[PDB]
């Protein structure tokens, strides 16, 4: 009460900081960019020794691009399915550990200075059947895991579909699942049954695939939590329309009575458009569900990564609808999205949440409202903070606290090739604001800058890590050839990268984020 | 509905900035620093100038200290009074464009390089005193005006206690109004009124010097305003015991029955600052009004208000009034939200600036945080310990004051140059520098950098000068607050600290 006097420990009350407010750091680096023998990287000793080298560093989030089943492209953002793993990230090295392969069938070594997917897929798939097969054939530990796997509620309500999409894609020669003949094209259940006889030994082995990838992926995820690494994860708010994901789920999406979308995705004009081609969501027909579709996929995002971040986030404020028999986005219209309702039956669903939103370009006031209300995080991305004046809000000086900061992510150049092809005056605009040394170190720069900042998270790119340039590029977008294809120098070990390592926990320890 | 079509004006609704959160900088400058000729810096033509000049770089705050009447030392945190303002900062000439005196009568330029508040009062009272008189015999508008002021309740609730108070004080040789004869010390009705009588005539210069501050204070304010610049204020937490503000309120004290502080305030390590205590139980009873009449003179004065020893709102320290060192004290329950909330229902809506630096308990932040209130950062400070040090940029808030360095710093030169090696070697890694010659523009840079949406630079640091004028040292009883612009340094002749520091606002959009 009011003039009376305190407790002695007065003095000793002090504030403590929350836990959860925590500075710190982290790199984006895709698993199909490590090194090995293989033609692609995978989750076996590379991700392990990545692990290490980033703790070293002081760095405790790592994140990833999408882990599913990648387009003929490399593409992880139009992928075949939406809660399955890429098999071809499987190590070859880990299963002859579970006593599936031996040494001896394991291929020769290829030289692959980029991730050719179509070499990968003939030197690891066989291989890859082959260890499933032997799983599905034995007795003992490793097949009974894979029991509760196939049998956890969780992992089938998601699985089965994948599966039977999947054998049927295999057994019929057709663009997409519009043209399936009308049993299998619409699910009839006596079509499944009979699916299920005639793919039976397909079926098995694609379930005893996700299997292994999960037990690799839970092992690379475990080693990381044991070493004080989160890993974060992203998803497109959209899937495509060739996927289980729509086939076994017609009602939660846009089509009409064939099964064909009426509105397909993008966004309007600086341009004509920009068509995705998306199939949307019918999230009043969701709604009536209790959004369980996106609750199922918000499950399997918790099981894959700590954190996620979520592609096109605006999408769930406002979302531009195209007519699917359209050429041009211009011709589309602004839709109400779901809002907080969605995250609201998130929450009862699956409890506490972290999603990132990805909210970059022009945005409306209701996507702003949305993601406060939810309290997620936006992003800023140092390599857009040039242009125009000092309201820019990828300005260090205009970031926020719940916010994750980039040099820049996998769609765009390196800083060093950023730097090179950056015209003058937001060249000087940068040297102003800018602590450069040497403009070889220009990457360091702006590393520095992303750590300097009051944004709680930092991230960078490997590639600017390792000082490269415009060939380490992960991704141009819009283009349709030579993306996802970067990997780390044959040369460039993570035992090589002690000068790397120090330098970042320097700065991580002046700006606070050890 | 979810789903369905947005209206056609859905692409346009973007996010507007909201205009209370606009970024921005300004200046800490004391009008006594003012150049001019009668020994002291004033609130004419230099104070204009200094906005217009203020103005031109983009700045938009102007900070002041307490405006107050000062101790002899030249303190205005030690004043005689806590509304009053100092009369010595009345400007002559503007008294001449009044009609209350002519150019002939101004006395004989007089160099100054320092504030002698001595000097000041010799050469510019009689004439102000003069002044003063002329408009109280005089029948025209500005008499109107000020008895206007004078029966203003807002005026009249603090001015005649403290002009009686000074008159009783001038009649009286006595230490403090506790050695007053009874009759005056307590304030009898008849007393006072004996009072009146026998000083009608100091009271009425008083309240006509009041007045014609006013008048010039309320001039430079608007001036202010029509140049885009916000004035922001200063007011100690606590009063002295020789005042109006406790001998006129003394049930709103911790006095005893012959009104002796019974503790007064300070810190422990101890430092003992001596002043008595506010009751705050005691003012709960008729609603904090001498509080909200204290906030009703700041909000009068300032469009903002800092609040040193903010703290002593959540918790003070009371030491018995008996002691010598500050050490033998306790913790005492401050009032809280409570007060803020009487402020606002009194005074609708206020902005306070909270001096929270030191050491600050949980309850300090809850209560500045449940109010709005910025807190501060100073860079000076930011060297010592590691990287959670809160005065480090990457750990300052939005809503936030962030200096260079206060009134009771030196310089950032001066600074610098007693620094000791670690701290400066970490300095060198987070601050851009370049010479030691331009340390003070490697901080205020790292100022305007920052997130907080306000920067205050002292003018010592935007004119790069050294230890010689730091403003204050505290627990110094000698050589304090006569810091002068030198008088070779015109507004006109600063176009190049103008432009560096337009140039640093631009970049760091604080314009
Ligand atoms: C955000 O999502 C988009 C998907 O619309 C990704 O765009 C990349 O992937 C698509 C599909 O493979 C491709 O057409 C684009 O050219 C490519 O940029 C982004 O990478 C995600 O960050
Ligand atoms: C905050 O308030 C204190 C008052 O306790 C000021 O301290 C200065 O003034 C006092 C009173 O004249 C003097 O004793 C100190 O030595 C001096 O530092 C600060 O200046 C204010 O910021």
């Amino acid at each position: 009460s009011v003039g009376e006097d305190f407790p002695s420990e007065y003095e000793q009350w002090l504030p403590v900081p929350d836990p959860e407010s925590r500075r710190r750091a982290g790199v984006l680096l895709h698993p199909t960019s490590f090194r090995g023998p293989h033609g692609i990287g995978d989750l076996g000793e590379e991700a392990f020794r990545f692990i290490d080298w980033l703790h070293s560093t002081g760095c405790s989030v790592w994140q990833v691009l999408p882990l599913v089943p990648p387009d003929e492209g490399g593409s992880p953002y139009a992928g075949q399915d939406a809660n399955c793993g890429n098999t071809l990230l499987i190590s070859l090295d880990e299963l002859v550990k579970d006593g599936l392969l031996i040494k001896d069938e394991l291929p020769q070594p290829i030289d692959a200075d980029s991730v050719n997917y179509q070499t990968a897929n003939k030197l690891k798939s066989p291989l890859i059947t082959k260890a499933a097969k032997r799983l599905i054939d034995g007795n003992g530990e490793l097949k009974s895991k894979l029991l509760d796997f196939r049998n956890d509620p969780s992992i089938s309500c998601w699985l089965e579909d994948a599966a039977y999409f999947a054998a049927i894609d295999n057994t019929l020669n057709a663009y997409s699942w519009f043209e399936w003949p009308e049993p299998l094209k619409n699910r009839h259940l006596s079509a499944l049954e009979a699916i299920y006889e005639s793919q039976k030994e397909f079926i098995d082995l694609f379930i005893a695939k996700q299997f292994l990838f999960q037990r690799q992926w839970q092992k690379v995820r475990e080693y990381a939590r044991r070493q004080g690494v989160d890993i974060m994860g992203d998803m497109p708010i959209y899937v495509g329309y060739h996927s289980a994901d729509v086939w076994a789920n017609k009602k939660h999406f846009l089509l009409n009575k064939k099964g064909f979308p009426l509105l397909v995705s993008g966004v309007p004009p600086s341009e004509t458009g920009q068509l995705w081609g998306s199939p949307l969501y019918d999230w009043k027909a969701m709604e009536s569900d209790q959004y369980s579709w996106w609750v199922n996929r918000i499950r399997r995002a918790q099981d894959l990564y700590d954190e996620c971040r979520i592609d096109h986030f605006r999408g769930f404020a406002g979302f531009w609808a195209v007519p699917s028999e359209a050429k041009v986005a211009m011709v589309g219209r602004w839709k109400v999205g779901p809002g907080k309702s969605l995250f609201d039956a998130i929450s009862k669903g699956v409890g506490k949440i972290k999603i990132i939103a990805e909210d970059l370009g022009v945005i409306t006031k209701d996507v702003v409202e949305l993601r406060k209300s939810i309290g997620a995080p936006g992003m800023a991305v140092l390599q857009f903070a040039f242009g125009g004046g000092a309201d820019n809000p990828h300005l260090p000086h205009n970031h926020e606290v719940n916010q994750v900061v980039y040099s820049g992510t996998h769609d765009n150049d390196t800083i060093r090739g950023w730097w090179d092809t950056l015209d003058q005056e937001e060249k000087s605009k940068a040297m102003k604001y800018l602590s450069i040394a040497g403009e070889d170190d220009i990457s360091w720069s702006v590393i520095q800058a992303a750590f300097s900042s009051t944004a709680q998270t930092a991230i960078i790119p490997m590639q600017d890590i390792l000082g490269l340039g415009s060939s380490a590029r992960m991704n141009t977008p819009a283009t349709e050839v030579g993306n996802w294809g970067w990997r780390i120098p044959s040369s460039t070990s993570f035992d090589n990268l002690e000068t790397e390592s120090d330098r970042l926990r320097d700065l991580l320890s002046l700006y606070g984020r050890l």
